[PDB]
């Protein structure tokens, strides 16, 4: 159609999927974006990115109980994301992503590194097993 | 497990699923939430809710080409949602929901009702076939 007297169709596309280490939840009555402490997944458009997103999604959305755990240091990054460890039925999403070789340990800063050694242990095991990013 | 001097876990929940007649898209370079003109699906937690949402998601997310089409009146509602007809490979999502008895024709206001007669014809057939909402 071209008539200026009628309606006009315009293109649209799908919004890009969220990366695996960004976790959006309902917290204290408000939607909130968390960035997982101590980890770095590939972005969705790079190799293992879709796998990291799908793994986080599966863990979080299948959970009976989700919890949020801030560390001792800064609570929010400069982008206004909550900096947390996130748990699904008692299993830490941050640790699981690293154990699966879907994220590397990263962003290890003073005061916000309580679970550092637990995560490095997961990474060493993922690497020993040549999983995903380590393959 | 008990020390109050270390970290604390807090509860969080999933953000509730979007209803079938809300659609989020990338449009002219930005994310935008649309509300489908002329239709009303059940909410996700009511009967046929999940079906309406799955039907829309399948239609939109499998499309080769998605289009949006504003009417002549109000472009956004009071919630900031774009009021549009949405097309998936040339088939209108608004019309299709109604045709399958997953939405009723509603919110029909003079000036934003270009496709009224189309949608009411779809509803009559859905009702005739006793489909879904009409069963
Ligand atoms: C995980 C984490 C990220 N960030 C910041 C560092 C990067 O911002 P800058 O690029 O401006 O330096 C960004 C990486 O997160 P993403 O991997 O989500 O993009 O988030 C922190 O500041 N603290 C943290 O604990
Ligand atoms: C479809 C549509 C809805 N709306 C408003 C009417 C309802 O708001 P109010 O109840 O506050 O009056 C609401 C229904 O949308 P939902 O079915 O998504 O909830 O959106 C419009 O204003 N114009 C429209 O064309």
């Amino acid at each position: 159609a071209t008539s200026t007297k009628k309606l006009h169709k315009e293109p649209a596309t799908l919004i890009k999927a969220i990366d695996g280490d960004t976790v959006k939840l309902m917290y204290k009555g408000q939607p909130m974006t968390f960035r997982l402490l101590l980890v770095d997944t590939p972005e969705f458009n790079e190799k293992y990115g879709p796998e990291a997103s799908a793994f986080r999604k599966k863990m979080v959305e299948n959970a009976k109980k989700i919890e949020v755990e801030f560390d001792k240091g800064q609570r929010t990054d400069k982008y206004g994301r909550g900096l947390a460890y996130i748990y699904a039925d008692g299993k830490m999403v941050n640790e699981a992503l690293v154990r699966q070789g879907l994220a590397k340990v990263a962003y290890v800063y003073k005061g916000n590194n309580t679970h550092e050694q637990l995560l490095r242990k997961a990474e060493a095991q993922a690497k020993k097993e040549k999983l995903n990013i380590w393959s």
